[PDB]
């Protein structure tokens, strides 16, 4: 009498989403009666898309999606209807039409711009306090930031927002640089040299990177130069990310709580495989099916807290 509920991460290699497969296996752990059928899609919605198949072949009673691309909401969305089960999205969010193309779709996440206006905020009380990193005294921060998947809604946000606060708290920033390292470390290490070895590298006075992943590889960019005295911004606080807080080789990143998504993943998920409603038994608070976490900013100050 074993309940199955299918599991696809995007790529296992995401350093975040290694962090929420394993704390949903864990929520797992704890469910005696239900199996979880994990997946790893290593990035290719083509793969996502045949372990779907097999997994509903298999009588799973409910999915748990995390898309490869945020697009293919609607194809997955059409195979689960196929077999009228259950999908529980996750970490990458269907547009709200996606959503709404069937009733026994639901999202799991965050609120993405909140983690953009948290960095920003971050970075501005940082800058505040070490007017030194003004390294041509304009008045403006000269920025460089690494970008996450195009399209993908944590990064179109955390690029908008982190920039609007900065800006809506009076300061100002120029754009030297800005481009997609697609979440990953080696990308970002590699972009990040680039721009300290292009032309008015000199410039450059902080990094802003829409992920922890993408940050370290800034971060490994700046110690070969020798440019190690420019700060660095993440999202995210990985274990690894939190330790270079401490070091001081990262100015600051933002919890983005892999724990509670993924506990909301599995208990919406489970609840509806039993044919109950989604937050039966939960304190979970779905608005319009939708489950988000807050995030916090941590830095050295609240690192303890
Ligand atoms: O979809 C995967 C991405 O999700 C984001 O919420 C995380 O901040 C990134 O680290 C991760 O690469
Ligand atoms: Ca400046």
């Amino acid at each position: 009498a074993d309940t199955r509920i299918g599991v696809t991460i995007y790529k296992y290699d995401d350093n975040f989403m290694s962090v929420v497969r394993k704390a949903i296996e864990q929520d797992a752990k704890a469910a005696p009666d239900v199996q979880l059928l994990m997946n790893d899609s290593q990035n290719d919605q083509s793969k996502q898309n045949d372990q779907i198949d097999v997994l509903l072949a298999k009588g799973v009673k409910a999915l748990a999606i995390n898309l490869v691309d945020p697009a293919a909401a609607g194809t997955v969305i059409e195979k689960a209807r196929g077999q009228n089960v259950p999908v529980v999205f996750f970490n990458k969010e269907p547009s709200r039409k996606a959503l709404d193309s069937y009733d026994k779709a639901y999202y799991v996440g965050t609120d993405s711009k909140e983690s953009g206006i948290i960095q920003g905020d971050l970075i501005a009380k940082h800058w505040a306090a070490n007017q030194g990193w003004d390294l041509n005294k304009d008045g403006q921060i000269q920025f460089v930031l690494l970008k996450g998947e195009p399209g993908h809604p944590d990064a179109e946000a955390r690029t908008t927002y982190v920039i609007k606060e900065l800006n809506d708290k009076g300061i100002k920033t120029e754009q030297l640089q800005l481009d997609t390292a697609m979440w990953d470390t080696a990308q970002a290490k590699d972009k990040m040299d680039a721009w300290l070895s292009g032309p008015n590298a000199n410039k450059i006075e902080v990094v802003i990177a829409n992920n922890d992943a993408m940050a370290m590889g800034a971060v490994e960019a700046l110690k070969a130069h020798n440019k190690s005295s420019i700060p660095v911004f993440g999202v995210d606080a990985l274990p690894e990310a939190l330790a270079l807080v401490k070091s001081g080789a990262l100015a600051g990143t933002v919890l983005n709580d892999a724990n509670n998504q993924a506990k909301a993943t599995f208990d919406l998920a489970k609840n509806l495989a039993d044919g109950k409603g989604a937050a039966d038994g939960t304190n979970w608070k779905i608005d319009n099916k939708v489950v988000r976490v807050p995030y916090v900013g941590v830095d050295k100050d609240n690192l303890a807290e």
